[PDB]
């Protein structure tokens, strides 16, 4: 009205892993160093306690404890987004309020997973979560993980809420997303690194990326080259970071980002169970893809 | 060695809804009345805080608070199984221990959902959960909800753990389940009412049912008729309760069981968000199926 | 009215491979020897030019040429069913008429594949195919191959046609098939060997089997043991032939049956392209499963 | 070497419907008028007897009969591509040779459908089809219809054949297609109108389109605007023709193009069974989308 999601939330965001100490405890120090690193590499925004941040296995206290550690570290020169979504509506209301109290710049609310609620339950869920805080709220539609999509009718109905300002899409329905962007003006962020460039063509605002952990610089130049009309360079850069997308397919984001950051000298620990760290064979394969993406050696 | 899952855990179990007061609070009183009702109707076992018990939206305290309320009510003449599974391994370890401390007769551990861990993460997860307690542990394989299956190799590896004694299957891979039963001797329970009779033919031990909320008597006679070789009667009874399976397809288990119990005079409240209670049109459709199953009017 | 599909079409049918000479020509002689073999092993019916009979790669002339070769060989003591289904309605009308002219005992019409017609196109298709001949017509519902299912409403509408008498189900919707059998009285045949026993429990009439090529005797005893109420023996026999179902999963029916028959001394040739014959590694794996099923060595 | 697929086969191709007379006969006259219309509207290439051309329900003679009618009509100022793919390798060899004898400019070979051959069968199939003619051959990968994909390893192996020059992709794996284009230099054509613009961003050469039947002019300007770096105009035009993509989702290409052409004054007949023509309700919905795309009234 007129909100600017590009400035409010960013254009190159990394869904940051939650670093853990050698014993498994929350490592606030490694979080700030990685937060400064990702911003210094080209990220104007960060998502904390997203999917890749191991939100399933971190407590309410550790989430707020991480949120301030990232805010005081990079909150001056970068936007900080807190993931406040569970399969529990009342819990999501407390998390979004507490994240608001700590001064997070935005909210990322994932589709309630596992329980497979009907669409009107999802609309009532998101409406209640968007009511809890005057922060800008991003819809996070990932049916491959949550077992239900946000249907296009549900997204359009929630588009009229003043706090719901955009969608982080891991559904890959580019034709539907392109029409929702044009019709309602919601800002779309690619929640799928493999489709970053197709999403820009559809009109997306930016990336809430995973391989930005290891290649935020190239992704920044991809966004720059696409906005400046040089599509051949964005495609050239997208082919360059393609091997990191292949490695994410083999490993998944949590295992990839933690094993990849260690090979870049930035040890962030190992994932909490039921997630596991990369095997030696997976590490060597990850490194070959990273040497292909010119982000190793 | 030789464990008897049929006696240890039961043969007709209802994944009991968690009743809620008119304000949304945990209703321990309605839980006992429903627990006595389900046992008096033919259930020799009960599952508390399963999928249908709205485990996503109930606290750790409310789960233990419900567990004792059901144990003191029916624990003498029925087996009580506590669902202790999340996408958080350490949380599942605390829940399974606390449920053990309260004297639950068994554990139901669902495949970690949403985060999509690899198979070796699942094996390490379940192994750590089975280590936490000498209770008999049931695997709960529902890839339609959790977004990952327990592969047959993973089930067989976990079959050698002394506490993992069986599988609640909502995967419908009857050919694989039949071979796992024959090879490892794990007890299978139908986690899909629509496939109750096909599962008995494959060798299942019983039902961890949802429509038993409304038709536990007929399901008991189905198990009786099948064990006594009268397959035509079990099939006759399965056709009789088929409309309740159709209604579960339209509504889902949580909405169906709560709306259905109210129409049977046993008001248990409404589901917690993001789940919703049945609409008037859904209630009238549910009633027509229930009148077809001869469990209404 | 009252038709007896069990006598009209059979109870143990093999979707017979179409044998080919060493040069790829139609081998009528090997067809009769295999037809006599399958009947002498326990099959009271046969399907010619089905999916496993390589209907995609055989001409109209070779189909009729095969139909008479099987009729004169076993048509006295066995039922012969001709597959007359393509994605071409008018072609299916000529094939079903010509198969009728040659005295086939029934028709097997597959869901038109590839072109994905809407349901009313399917209903109009099957209605026109059932009109062309007063032979008993079997619906063949295999959405995994044809890319569209026959919805339950379509099957029920086609159930009132006097020539459409049953369904060969490769859709695995046991709950829907059980209700269609009870409501309309259509005869169901398992088009999925892995679900043969679950289909009997649902009320199926028999098997239109693939692994019967190699284990028709055991399947006959499975049908006998299930009809005589001995479910534990049918399950014991189903576990015995389970390795052949695993091999069919790896290879597919055409490659499995031709490579398996050669190892049983009954060489029937190699499949026509785009299908291929088993590799040496696939042959050795097939043999290990066949030695497990006690149908080799 | 260096082939120019953009000139050899075109950049805006319409998979042309096969027009039929009022009695169902092949209408060569309506084919030429539509062929001249589509070229005069901006199509530099045409595909005959593709999926949308009702290849399942047209004879070998009618296909060649249509091929010459389109060649003599527009073969001077447009490229004509003949679809020569079935689930029958030897049949595909005769069709591709006969289409070559009639002077078609290229071949479109679809993945063998229904029979689900393994990958090495597909590689051997396409290799044998590419051997039959020195025409440029386009791979057509549509697993949603054919029930098997062409795996990326299969496409790369077939990329070294001199006659296989590109891929018509209806698989939507933009990340894989982008890497195959960069690695092997195969020309990709969007076989999915909804993903036309994402495919251009990935580097596709053009569209083998369906909604070009009704909006070839706008699609031409979309290709022009994208090649000239004006991405915002291509996206503006893609949103304009989006309602035609929605109508194709409801109807399918054969029903949409024939019902849509009639509303544009160019009656081409009705589809052959098992396909059906649009219902009055479907016609009115199609017209509303066409009035939205500014291609009606
Ligand atoms: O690969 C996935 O399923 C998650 C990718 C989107 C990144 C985001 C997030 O972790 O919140
Ligand atoms: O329909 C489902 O997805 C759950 C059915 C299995 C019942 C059990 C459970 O609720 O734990
Ligand atoms: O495995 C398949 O897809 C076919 C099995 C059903 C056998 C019949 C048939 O070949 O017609
Ligand atoms: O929508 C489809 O499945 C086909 C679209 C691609 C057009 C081509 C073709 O008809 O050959
Ligand atoms: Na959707
Ligand atoms: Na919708
Ligand atoms: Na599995
Ligand atoms: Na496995
Ligand atoms: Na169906
Ligand atoms: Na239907
Ligand atoms: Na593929
Ligand atoms: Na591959």
């Amino acid at each position: 009205v007129g909100f600017d999601v590009a400035a409010r939330l960013g254009t190159l965001l990394t869904a940051m892993v939650t670093p853990f100490s050698g014993d498994g405890s929350l490592d606030t120090a490694t979080a700030a160093r990685l937060a400064n690193h990702l911003v210094d590499q080209g990220c104007d925004g960060l998502v904390v306690s997203g999917t890749t941040g191991e939100s399933p296995t971190t407590t309410d206290g550790e989430k707020i404890e991480l949120l301030r550690a990232v805010l005081e570290a990079v909150g001056d020169r970068a936007r900080v987004i807190a993931g406040a979504g569970t399969y529990d509506t009342a819990h999501s209301i407390r998390l979004a309020k507490a994240c608001a109290a700590e001064g997070a710049h935005g909210l990322l609310v994932v589709t309630p997973y596992y329980s497979k609620p009907p669409q009107r339950g999802l609309q009532a869920h998101f409406t209640a979560v968007a009511d809890a805080t005057e922060l800008p709220m991003l819809l996070y539609d990932i049916p491959g993980r949550s077992a239900v999509p946000i249907e296009p009718d549900t997204i359009r109905a929630l588009a009229s809420h003043p706090n719901i300002v955009g969608v982080k899409d891991a559904k890959a329905d580019l034709h539907s997303g392109a029409q929702i962007m044009a019709d309602t003006g919601l800002a779309y962020y690619s929640g799928d690194d493999a489709l970053n460039l197709p999403w820009l063509a559809m009109g997306a605002t930016g990336f809430i990326s995973v391989i930005a952990h290891l290649a935020a610089g190239q992704l920044r130049e991809l966004l720059s080259a696409f906005g400046s009309g040089d599509i051949a360079t964005a495609r050239k850069i997208n082919i360059a970071v393609a091997p990191l997308c292949n490695a994410m397919s083999r490993l998944g984001g949590v295992t990839l980002s933690k094993a990849g950051l260690r090979l870049q000298g930035i040890d962030v620990g190992d994932p909490r169970l039921p997630q596991v760290a990369a095997t030696p064979e997976q590490i060597d394969a990850l490194a070959a893809d990273m040497r292909a993406a010119s982000v190793l050696r």
